């Protein structure tokens, strides 16, 4: 059937046609919806007869996609791809399949409110990778690439596919860069508290702690499946901008920073039933991803007591809203440093209002748009940005970005 | 399905498991490969015939039955009978008292959009089904909006009026909820009050309402009895408590001349409850600060005032990343929760009660195996992830009792 999706502040109403093309599931059932579940459900490969019907999907919708469908080249791939998969139990992309792929795995992604500027991604081929230390440089090159002094640029770089489960190429870092968190003596927590566990399999490993607040993790890489060897990106490399705040004078004395380049490097990228299980990917930051989350998560760095305090809120009662206060302000420091510096960063309000412009576009030109409310819509201020009155349909399309088990639960050592 | 679900915390780690949607009895919407989780709303004759009714009121006297440690009993028995009689010769049943009080709450325990569910077991239940026209409709809700308001030390309550028979007699109450403000379209396109009920403010018109023209006009109630035309009724202003808006720091708020009512009741739901359908069942709670703070005074579409504060307040309004907007709908929010507060009117900030509804989740996983949630209505519209119910996995199903969306009478009636 043909869904129709409303927005509810501007009455515009979308007809969506895409969502008959998914065939993965979403987790929820006609009795029970699992919208808000994060994650709803090493032998685990392909086999030869899984894996053509996949290529065959891919291949026909990127041929589809430049218009030739059907035509001597749709043939010839489709019948090349056939004898790989059987003389090999496997098949590789061509280089323009592999972009193909990459962008729409990036448009596909319910989850990402930046989507409209899929088609810009720069794609950066590392098949050819066989090392921990090749892995390391085509990882510099990104980031050397996709932050250009400032004036970031998405980017996605692709190492080997997975084989046999067994020689997994891995970037065992969340994300490529990241601040260390410790724990104390005392219990407490120095620096990040997220990635408190994976300081300490670097330190395990190896890195000499310098023990601050804001010290950028080494690289761990896995490269074909042997053990993971640390990195220190060069500092010249890791852009960093100190917040300030435009009216608070006090405020850069909290010494706070932040790092320009947000880079996810443990995701899944599935194309035509290959799986490329090390593809760091990296835009630029929303605001609110590090004056909200990274800020004032409870877990995370947690800083609203000390920011209201100094604007001398009263803090005794919750009703004075001194926490949605000291938010805003927190929020505002983040935007104008950035700004002050040159380094690209959006704000909630312009990223949502892109966004909605973006489903328009996809609804338009492709009959859809998959969107996951619970992630699109900002951690703060919701009902104020458009995104909050919009109905999203939500649906599964490939090629996607998938998650898959961190690797320090899987890997056997040497 | 599988017997048991688990949903986490992302902030604590807690995980709770789940063995109460087992029992779910309606459509979420959702399939296997669509999500409609972020969708609002996924015959008059048509009711529910003898074969339907029978199964559906088992389940219901089942499920009572099993509450009051009864099950299986004399009375289990007997009461199962004489509803099979009675639906057998009249094609429908009779509610006990007991079961129209326990339906009542359950339906409340069970609205998974609902953040004040900790409240749930307090609720008072006006049983309104002898009433026959719509002054006695007009006298019965008179009555619940002065116990609820209970001169600011609010009171949830809710009245039950006749339930459905053939679907052409139906009780319903016009208005959307008990005490709204008219919105009124000016000939240039503007509008004057709530911009979100000029098509109810035109039906009362039409109806005889003489209109003042205000800004902050309280509407009339419209109430339909036994499927007769509705009729027009002037709520006694002394029972509809108001809070005039005002700030603790910022003197010139006040000036804003901004005013709510101190009275949630939402009037336009059905009532399900063992197949029986109560289609006038207007419910009354307290307010949670953002509903009137950033909803009712900062969405575009309703008194959108975010721009005037924003000029007193004298900020930068050219560049959205000054976050001018965000700024002003904290400072809206404080002086809504501030006035209510002084003027010794119930409400609840959105922290407070994000804090309890985790609480009464992690009660009811507890107690009950489980607790419907619908994270997209759950979550305050202002400052989501400070609050613990941001970070919170919820599954959401529908149980009955139930309260349910029917259609806008007016698209419905069949004038006389
Ligand atoms: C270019 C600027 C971009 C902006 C402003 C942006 C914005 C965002 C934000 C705010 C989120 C939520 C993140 C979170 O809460 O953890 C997100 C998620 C996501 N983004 Fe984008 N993004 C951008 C680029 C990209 C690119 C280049 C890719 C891939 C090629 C991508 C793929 C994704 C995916 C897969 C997610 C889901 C992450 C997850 O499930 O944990 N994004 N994006
Ligand atoms: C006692 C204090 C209460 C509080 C603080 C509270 C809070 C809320 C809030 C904030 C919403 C979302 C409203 C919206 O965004 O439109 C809501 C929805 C709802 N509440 Fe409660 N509520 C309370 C009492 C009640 C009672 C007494 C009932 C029924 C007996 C009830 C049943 C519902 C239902 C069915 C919804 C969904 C409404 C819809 O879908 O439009 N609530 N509640
Ligand atoms: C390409 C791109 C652009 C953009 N603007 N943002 C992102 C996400 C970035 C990002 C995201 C995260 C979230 C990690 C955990 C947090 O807990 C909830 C689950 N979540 C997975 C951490 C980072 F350190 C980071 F950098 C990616
Ligand atoms: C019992 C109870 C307690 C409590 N705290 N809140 C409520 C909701 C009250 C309430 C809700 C609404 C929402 C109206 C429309 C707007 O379009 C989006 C969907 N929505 C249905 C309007 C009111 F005027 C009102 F008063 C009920
Ligand atoms: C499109 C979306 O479902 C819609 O705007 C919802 C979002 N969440 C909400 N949550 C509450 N409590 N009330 C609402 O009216 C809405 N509106
Ligand atoms: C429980 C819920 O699914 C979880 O907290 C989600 C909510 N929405 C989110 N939205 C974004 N963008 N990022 C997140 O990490 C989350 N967390
Ligand atoms: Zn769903």
């Amino acid at each position: 059937r043909f869904l129709k999706v409303k927005n509810w502040e501007t009455e515009v109403v979308l007809t969506d046609t895409l969502h008959l093309k998914s065939t993965l599931e979403t987790g929820c059932t006609e009795y029970i919806c699992m919208g808000s579940i994060m994650h709803p459900s090493p032998e685990d490969v392909a086999t030869k007869d899984q894996l053509f019907p996949l290529a065959k999907e891919f291949i026909d919708q990127y041929y589809s996609s430049i218009k030739r469908f059907g035509s001597k080249a749709h043939m010839e791939r489709l019948e090349e791809v056939n004898k790989e998969i059987d003389t090999t139990s496997t098949y590789q992309l061509k280089d323009t399949e592999l972009i193909y792929g990459a962008k729409h795995a990036w448009r596909n992604a319910s989850r990402c409110v930046g989507r409209i500027q899929w088609s810009k991604l720069q794609v950066f081929d590392a098949r050819d990778c066989t090392t921990a230390h090749g892995m390391f440089n085509y990882i510099c090159n990104h980031v050397k690439y996709a932050t250009n002094k400032g004036n970031l640029r998405s980017a996605i770089t692709i190492f080997p596919q997975r084989t046999d489960g067994k020689h997994d190429f891995r970037v065992w870092n969340s994300q490529l860069i990241r601040y260390a968190g410790y724990k104390q003596p005392d219990g407490s927590t120095l620096g990040d508290p997220a990635n408190v566990q994976f300081t300490e399999i670097c330190i395990q490993q190896g890195w000499k702690p310098p023990r601050g607040r804001f010290d950028v993790l080494p690289l761990l890489l896995q490269a074909n499946g042997n053990d993971p060897e640390l990195f220190q990106i060069p500092p010249e490399l890791v852009l960093e901008v100190p917040i300030r705040h435009p009216k608070f004078e006090w405020f850069k004395d909290l010494g706070l920073k932040w790092y320009g380049l947000p880079a996810v490097s443990n995701m899944l990228l599935e194309i035509g039933g290959l799986e490329f299980s090390a593809c760091p990917f990296s835009g630029w930051y929303m605001g609110t991803e590090i004056g909200v989350r990274d800020y004032c998560d409870n877990s995370r760095y947690n800083i609203l007591e000390e920011v209201a305090k100094k604007m001398n809120l009263d803090m005794r009662k919750t009703s004075s809203l001194w926490k949605d206060q000291a938010l805003v302000e927190i929020n505002i420091a983040v935007l104008y440093s950035f700004q002050s510096d040159k380094v690209t960063i959006v704000d909630h309000h312009s990223a949502t209002e892109s966004f909605i412009k973006h489903m328009e576009n996809e609804y338009r030109c492709r009959g859809g748009c998959p969107a996951d409310w619970v992630w699109i819509v900002p951690p703060m201020s919701g009902s104020i940005t458009p995104v909050f009155h919009q109905e999203m349909l939500n649906y599964r399309l490939t090629p996607s970005f998938e998650y898959q088990p961190d690797p320090w639960n899987t890997h056997v050592w040497k």
